[PDB]
Order: structure tokens, then C-alpha cells, then sequence
């Protein structure tokens, strides 16, 4: 589906991806102002070559994704200005998890509930043989009070085991990947461990993976900040267990944080799980 430049109008800017601006428009063909509410993702202006090719990557690879849990692709715009495309998505206004947990006292149940509709859509991203490579939060957009939509794909790479990885969420991110700039599905399943402790803190900005990390690594050495993460993690040192979360949800959370790729479970493997786990609290 093409969108008509001449019939889109900005509301409000809603935020930054990985290449450029997400912006509210109404697109009111009729002029009566009952037109779509649309979230319209475009390339920054002044964006160099290595940026483009990437967002032609990202306009790639959310045509092809379908999925009760991804943020639903509606058409793209021309945008003669950037001479490229606009990616048009539906809109959502509760936005993030990282936004709206804030001000928003979720229940457990709720909580699980997001995290197994987070393994679906992921166990689809992997069966379309895509990583998705930024897995957190801020990515999980919440349609309403019981579903989730993993909402950005601006870091996301086909797999012809893993992509060499070349800015990074170093904070979400294995060892393997800090260490060996090699990202395997696996890498996903870590970075989900981070994003369920995300959840269960309610997204609390003083219980994030940054401060906490930092907390543990100091910054009077910020040129050695991945090394000493790196060292860390390899020690076997973890994120805490977030207050009130269950005991075997953290066992779930550092079973997803295993140092060894190979010990972490699919999102496959975790998706029965979640919903044993969900419809016991619930
Ligand atoms: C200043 C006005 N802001 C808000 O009231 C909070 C808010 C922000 C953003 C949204 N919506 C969205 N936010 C992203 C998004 C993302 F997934 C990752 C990074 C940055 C982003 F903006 N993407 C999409 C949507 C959306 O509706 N459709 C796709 C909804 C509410």
C-alpha cells in the first residue's frame, strides 16, 4: 500500500529509532479529520551511506514479517526530502513498556504475560531466520493492558548460526557478543533475560542494566567499560533478582543468561514455560 504524501499531517513527534524519527500523523484523505492515526519511521536527512542501506534493510524486513506480537506494517510513503521511503506502522499510543511500567503498577500475571507474547513473536523472528539484535523495553510496544508488539527492527539481520555483528546495547548483550562481535539466535534469548528483568523493575531507571552494570564497573575507566562488562559477566556475576520477583522466574532469567550459547533455551523452549508460569500467578 502507497501512502500520499499530500495527506498526511504530523500530530507530534513519538520518538528516535536506529535510523531516524518515529512521528504521529493523521492520514485524512477526506479531509474531515476521521482519517487513520499512522506512526511513520523515516531516515534522518543528512544520513550517509552505511545508515541508508541499513534503514533499506529495515523497510526489507517488516514487509515480510507477519505476527499477532510485531508492530504491523501499513505501506510506506515516498518521501521525496530524504529521496527514500517512509516506513508507516500502526499506532500505539501507551508506546513502551519502558514508558508506560513507570506509571503504571503492572500485576506478576500481567508481567508474564508480556514476556510469553514476546517469546512468540521472537520464536517467529527466529523461524523467519532473523535476529532481531536490540531486544529490549523500549522495543516492546504495548497495544493494549494484555498485548505486546515488538515494535523496532532497526538492528535486525537475516541469518543465512550467527551474523558478525561490526551505537550497540552493550548492556543487553552475551559475552559471545561483546567478545566475539559474533550475534546467534542465542544472543536473543540473553537479551530477553535482560528485557524480563527490565519488566519485573517495572522499568525503574535506578534498577536499569546500565546503572546496574555501571554500579559494578565504575566509570573512572570508561575506555575499558565493554572489557570490564565482559569480565564480569564471564565471572558468572548477573543483574539481581528485581523485588517481589519469584524465586524460579530468576532461575528462568539467569537460565537465559547462561555464559554458554548453547546452555540457553529457544524461544521455542520458553514459550510453554511463560504460559505455566503465567496462568499459575494469574
Ligand atoms: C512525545 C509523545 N510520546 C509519547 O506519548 C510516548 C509514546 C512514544 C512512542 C509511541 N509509539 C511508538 N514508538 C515507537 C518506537 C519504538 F518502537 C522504538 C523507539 C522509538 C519509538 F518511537 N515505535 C512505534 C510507535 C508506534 O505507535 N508505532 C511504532 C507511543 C507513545
Amino acid at each position: 500500500t502507497v501512502f500520499h504524501k499530500r495527506y498526511l499531517k504530523k500530530i507530534r513527534d513519538l520518538g528516535e529509532g536506529h535510523f531516524g524519527k518515529v512521528s504521529l500523523y493523521c492520514y485524512d484523505p477526506t479531509n474531515d479529520g476521521t482519517g487513520e492515526m499512522v506512526a511513520v519511521k523515516a531516515l534522518k536527512a543528512d544520513c550517509g551511506p552505511q545508515h541508508r542501506s541499513g534503514w533499506k534493510q529495515e523497510i526489507d524486513i517488516l514487509r515480510t514479517l507477519y505476527h499477532e506480537h510485531i508492530i504491523k506494517y501499513k505501506g510506506c510513503c515516498e518521501d521525496q526530502g530524504e529521496k527514500s521511503l517512509q516506513l508507516v506502522m500502526e499506532y500505539v499510543p501507551l508506546g513502551s513498556l519502558r514508558d508506560y511500567l513507570p506509571r503504571h503498577s503492572i500485576g506478576l500475571a500481567q508481567l508474564l504475560l508480556f514476556a510469553q507474547q514476546i517469546c512468540e513473536g521472537m520464536a517467529y523472528l527466529h523461524a523467519q531466520h532473523y535476529i532481531h539484535r536490540d531486544l529490549a523495553a523500549r522495543n516492546v510496544l504495548l497495544d493494549n493492558d494484555r498485548l505486546v508488539k515488538i515494535g523496532d527492527f532497526g538492528l535486525a539481520k537475516a541469518v543465512p548460526e550467527y551474523y558478525r555483528v561490526r551505537d550497540s546495547p552493550v548492556f543487553w548483550y552475551a559475552p559471545e557478543c561483546l567478545k566475539e562481535y559474533k550475534f546467534y539466535y542465542a544472543s536473543d534469548v540473553w537479551s530477553f533475560g535482560v528485557t524480563l528483568y527490565e519488566l519485573l523493575t517495572h522499568c525503574d531507571s535506578s534498577q536499569s542494566p546500565p546503572t546496574k552494570f555501571l554500579e559494578l564497573i565504575g566509570i573512572a575507566q570508561g575506555q575499558m567499560t565493554v572489557l570490564r562488562l565482559t569480565e564480569l559477566l564471564e565471572r558468572g556475576e548477573r543483574l539481581p533478582r528485581p523485588d517481589k520477583c519469584p524465586c524460579e522466574v530468576y532461575h528462568l532469567m539467569k537460565n537465559c543468561w547462561e555464559t554458554e550459547a548453547s546452555f540457553r533455551p529457544t524461544f521455542e523452549n520458553l514459550i510453554p514455560i511463560l504460559k505455566t508460569v503465567h496462568e499459575k500467578y494469574q
